[PDB]
């Protein structure tokens, strides 16, 4: 029951790693996802061993639950994980092997700075409660690095799983060596969003620019205002896909720019009508001809500037 | 309590099968459904038997819970199933019969590539934890294949239940023989969707094509833009039935095509008005007469191409 | 603890019945409702009795929990019911009385074929697990038939509670005598729906028919298309009351007919304008005068046909 | 453990009362609210006493949990309450004092007949399970009547808490004396609703009445139909505040009247245009001048009639 | 097990404090947030000590769970907290140290009087149950004041954590010394709301004011009414960000003012048209020219008045 005594005068090291089996339910609204995987642990019990038997009497000895096992916990998942022990075995000179399958609901945030073309990083953290004087300093073994189990996440793809680092944890300067970090890097598949959220809005905006080829005030007014109403309705329609956030994003900037363009178009139409009424047709014609070219060029330049600002 | 010893030098085989009673609540948003059924198990205990009695002293002997029973689990359902044992009986030469009714919330995904005319396949998986050296390799008996209990699922129909296969499970090259697969094949009843989601959108689109029989710019502009607004409003209305997905589907392609058609109609109306203004009525009349026939033919051809692309 | 031995050579019969106290929360979206009631049971223990005492030493003897009681379960409610035993008493020649109050969340479907004027039937099912050889065949006593407790359900009314029948249950040809059926018949109060869902839609539709008294193309186009937009907006507004279903209903047929009428009105307006443009005013006037009478008559005839089709 | 024996030949009376501490979360959709309060109980143990000690050896004696305490339950709250015992003390001649703090989720319905200016009444019910022959008939003490703890409920105000009555409970003519009733009377603060739900709708309706000062058919048609669309959109916007109910309310009647007024306005505009077309301008002018005054007067009279009908 | 006896004739004082680790999920709809922190406690056990050992036999003695520890509870969080004891140690002359990490779902309300530019204050309350005669009067130590753990809350910022005060709790004049108060002061980051909720509404309102530069009745009517519809649609779009409240706020006043401005604009347009019809063009021109300047000035003055009224 008791942990191995500090005979080696060196903290016990526990090599550990996880192996993914199936992950799913990565919703953007609650920043939650489910992970099912297999967790393995190793030991540094080489100086001594409670069962150092090496003869053929007990080949591949397996220990019961009475032997000591480390207790680890995930600091992100709410409630507690469900683990079922499946394999315990002790080799000569200690170094027992302990495998199990678990399930948890990790809590990791997302950064929607580049929502359609963003890359996220899901984090996994675990710690071990120290006992007596010797520490339980953890390490990582690259043989059981994980993944490689044909696991697929819909709407995303996986490029790496561990990139193992050991950041120094800090909690009121507690007596903890470090905390293990597991960073699942993913990328979004953005092709489906182009015909669904991007192109219809551009088509609606381009429809409103046909008012520069007409001289009817009523038709121009109807076109511009009804196009604004249609844009607002489309924004209501696709409000679920767009992320509600307390900071500034790319799509929000695009939408604000579209609103500004609608306002400027209304102003231009009113100015043209007023100039035509006061018997100055040449000025109105010149202004309309200039705007015909000015509007798309300014739109493209502003889009390029935003793309260079929002993506480095 | 202990499993039968390996006397036959052959892994114990457990014939098993399930019999549906009632299934319901197949919602498309969460990809969840509830299953209540009866699970039966058989044994290969023919080499020996803990109760091999064959005389008339104990006719149709029934075993208590102290005897060993296999432990199986469903890898898809969250939490755990609720099972109530209803019948245990031991025959001569072993071969005990063990029946129960259970309930679970299986987790199976859906593929909405052909949402209105799609066919799904719900999956059931179970495994058995091996004990000692002999394996618990599973099999299937066609006598208890299941279904045939007048079970009905609303909005769908059932064509098959098992199509029994035994895929070789893989989890870090573990020592598991295989995993049982149960595939419930279903098909959707698509008749109700035609008057509810399909025909109104086509009527709205066809309303906008009447602008090719008129020469009033204001009336044409009002017709086309208000029809676009009505289309967006209808899309908002039926957004619950249409499935939100991260890939490309059939209805999404149709909707994008409808948006493109609206844009082209606006462009054509503007071009006709501009040509009429510049004192070229013959060209405008010819363009309108050509478009009157061109638009429906192109729509039909594109629909045929999409139907051949999205259905093989 | 053990059930009465089969001394009478006849299966033990358990007379049973429930008495409603309060039912509520009948939501149409989840097809769920809550029932609180009192359940009573009787016995056929007349051949013998474990406590057949008839003297005045123990007047109105009450048994403890050690005596055997039948175990029943509801096959519709998820999880389990909460029951608190309140009265146990044994009379001469057996025939004990056992009363309790329970609570459950029954699962019963609804058929929205005639949603505004429909009549539903909530179902309650229970079974008893047989022990030994004698059966526990159930029956019903009309004295405790139930209801009659001033219980009111909002939005509905109650006309009957039991209509006691005993359908022969079937589950893989199991050894079960039958299953008790309790059918709570209810009817909906439809008066509130007429001024809320029906009349506004008819008013909107009738507004669009005023275009047959005008000769202005722009006014007619604006009227019809804006009325279509208003109809779609109203349908969005009342989408919660209308039931989402995978089959064909009455309101859905009415809405599809309204869409068809809008399309035909647009076609008629376009035809009239085209005929007037080509210097044929008499034909346009005759067509408009004919349509003025044709539209309401056809609407009424189609409504009558639908009412005779959807209600026998 | 056993209750006091019937020595006085009179049922034991338990004086009881509750003292509010904090109440919150009064949502209109689920008709649920949370109550945290302190519950006190008294006894009629004056004929005898299990601990009738009156000397100075044990001043202010406090009893352990082994002594008998009444068991009460709330018939409205689902699941069960959470109670923590904080004070037990026995005085000379019995009359023990028992205080605790509890929490529950009471289930009380609401009547939205006068939704903006309504007064509700939350109900609390509790009963005691009788033991042996003597009854546990309950009473009320006005000293601990409750409230008076600076408790505030947002959106409402409190005018009374108890108005203590003892209705005679009825459940299959059971042997229960009565049931305690606690009626928390509240009133809604209606000032915030006037600028939020009432005034904008009236402004929208009044906008549509400007069509009686114009002679342009197209402008009148646009005004009336677009105002109808705006009214429907506003109704969609404020659909959460308005209560969905299966009976007739005040706001529903107002909304139906507004729809009727829109229909009559459309009819009047069409009639005026038709009369003007047929070379009868005097009749159209007289009708418009009459309607200018007729519409507001009829609206006001109908509002007064509805206000007298819906409020006695 | 028993608390220290009252040897010092002075109530035992328990110095306490919390140290934040991570807080998240501050949603405005449910007024809920999650707190994970470390709680420390001190003792006044200086007069005596159950383990007053001061020799080197037991250096840094640690007590087991058998020793007495105070029991505290949070009066705001529903259900109960999850605490894991991590450190117990007894020093010479008592003064034990007891640390743990906990988690809870605190219940604190919010005041949306100045929703975009508001400052909230989350509250934490705890009490201790007194035992015997000596009190457990609590205090605060500024060394462990808390925070200072690089904790960040999205959408807000933190300026203070404790501002320690000890309000005198009142509950039916109970025997409780006081209740500890912990006030986490936060401020909202309002920059993102300006381009998302404020500027588009102002642009829509300004679009409607271009009707004062035109003399076409139909164009003015279309502009104003369609702008009103667009404003209602935008209000529907941003209804989630705006807080639903039963009192009067700043944004609600702004929206009501915008509705009033729309109504006045409609009235002005109608008056101008009526005056122009009756052959009084000079009066209409003067009224339009006056309104051109009057509308923005009145809007700005009303905004300034509201800003001075709603912010002191
Ligand atoms: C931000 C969103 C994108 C905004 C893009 C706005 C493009 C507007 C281009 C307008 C150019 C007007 C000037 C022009 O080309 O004509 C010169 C013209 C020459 O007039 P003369 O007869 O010499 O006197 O100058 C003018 O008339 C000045 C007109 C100023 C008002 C223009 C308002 C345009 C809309 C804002
Ligand atoms: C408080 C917040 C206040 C916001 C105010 C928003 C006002 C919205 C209404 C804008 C109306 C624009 C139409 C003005 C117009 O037609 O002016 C044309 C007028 C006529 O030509 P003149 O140089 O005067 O020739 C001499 C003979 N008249 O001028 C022009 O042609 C030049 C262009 C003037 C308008 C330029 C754009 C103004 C934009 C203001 C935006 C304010 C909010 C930011
Ligand atoms: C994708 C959605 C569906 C798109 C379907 C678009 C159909 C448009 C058909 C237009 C045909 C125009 C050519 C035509 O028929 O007339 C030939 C006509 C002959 O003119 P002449 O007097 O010889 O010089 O050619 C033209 O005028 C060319 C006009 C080019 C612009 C047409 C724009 C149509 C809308 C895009
Ligand atoms: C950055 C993204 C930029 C996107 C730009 C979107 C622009 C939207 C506005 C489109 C306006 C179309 C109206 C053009 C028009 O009326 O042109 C008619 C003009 C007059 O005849 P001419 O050959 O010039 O005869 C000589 C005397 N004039 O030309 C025609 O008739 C031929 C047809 C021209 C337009 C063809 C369609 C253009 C579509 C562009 C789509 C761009 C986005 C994809
Ligand atoms: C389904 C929803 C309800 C549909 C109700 C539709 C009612 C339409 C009635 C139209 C009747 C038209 C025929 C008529 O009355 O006039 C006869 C008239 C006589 O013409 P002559 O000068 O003899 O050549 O016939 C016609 O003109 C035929 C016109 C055919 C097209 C009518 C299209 C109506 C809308 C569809
Ligand atoms: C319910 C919502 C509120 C409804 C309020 C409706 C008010 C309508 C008032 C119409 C009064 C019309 C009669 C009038 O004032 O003029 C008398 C006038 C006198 O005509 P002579 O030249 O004598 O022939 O009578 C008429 O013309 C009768 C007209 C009948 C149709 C009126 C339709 C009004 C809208 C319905
Ligand atoms: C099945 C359900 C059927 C519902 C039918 C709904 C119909 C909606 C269309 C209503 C059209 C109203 C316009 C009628 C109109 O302009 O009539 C004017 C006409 C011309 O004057 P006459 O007396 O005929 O003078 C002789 C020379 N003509 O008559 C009038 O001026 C009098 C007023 C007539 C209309 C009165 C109001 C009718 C309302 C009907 C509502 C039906 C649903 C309830
Ligand atoms: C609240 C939201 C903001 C409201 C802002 C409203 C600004 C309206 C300004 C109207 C000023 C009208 C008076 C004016 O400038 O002209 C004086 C003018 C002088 O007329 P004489 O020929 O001397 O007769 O007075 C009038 O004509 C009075 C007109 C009264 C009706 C005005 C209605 C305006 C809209 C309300
Ligand atoms: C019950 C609730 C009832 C609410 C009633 C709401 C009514 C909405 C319709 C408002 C119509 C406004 C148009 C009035 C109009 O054009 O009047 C112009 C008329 C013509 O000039 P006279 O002085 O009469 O010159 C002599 C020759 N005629 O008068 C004016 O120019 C002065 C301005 C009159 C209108 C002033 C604004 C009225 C606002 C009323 C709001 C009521 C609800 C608050």
């Amino acid at each position: 029951v008791s942990p191995p005594p500090p005979i080696a005068d060196e903290p016990l090291t526990v090599n550990t790693g996880i192996y993914l089996i199936e992950c799913y339910s990565l919703d953007d609204k609650a920043e939650t996802f489910k992970v099912n995987a297999f967790l393995s642990l190793s030991w540094k019990d080489r100086r001594l061993a409670f069962d150092p038997v090496r003869s053929g009497v007990r080949v591949k000895t397996y220990e019961p639950e009475a032997i000591w096992i480390p207790e680890i916990r995930f600091v992100n998942v709410e409630n507690a994980r469900d683990a079922d022990v499946v394999d315990i075995s002790v080799s000569p000179d200690g170094t027992v092997q302990y495998l199990e399958r678990f399930s948890a609901r990790v809590l990791s945030p997302l950064d929607f700075r580049r929502y359609p073309f963003d890359s996220q990083t899901l984090h996994i953290y675990l710690i071990v409660r120290s006992v007596d004087t010797r520490n339980i300093v953890l390490a990582v073994d690259l043989e059981k690095v994980g993944k490689n189990d044909d696991v697929f996440l819909t709407g995303w793809d996986i490029e790496s799983f561990t990139a193992v680092v050991k950041p120094a944890n800090f909690a009121l300067e507690d007596r903890l060596e470090s905390k293990l970090d597991y960073q699942l890097r993913i990328s979004r598949q953005y092709f489906s969003y182009i015909p669904n959220i991007i192109l219809p809005m551009l088509f609606i905006l381009f429809i409103s620019w046909t008012a520069f080829w007409s001289t009817s005030y009523e038709a121009n007014v109807t076109l511009v205002v009804s196009t604004l109403i249609a844009h607002i309705a489309f924004n209501i329609l696709v409000e679920t896909n767009l992320p509600k956030t307390p900071y500034m994003t790319y799509t929000g900037a695009i939408i604000f720019m579209i609103y500004l363009f609608y306002f400027v178009a209304v102003i231009e139409v009113t100015v043209q009508h007023y100039l035509k009424v006061e018997s100055q047709p040449a000025r109105a014609a010149s202004i309309t001809r200039a705007s015909r070219i000015a509007f798309p060029v300014v739109f493209l330049l502003a889009n390029i500037i935003l793309a260079f600002l929002f993506f480095g």
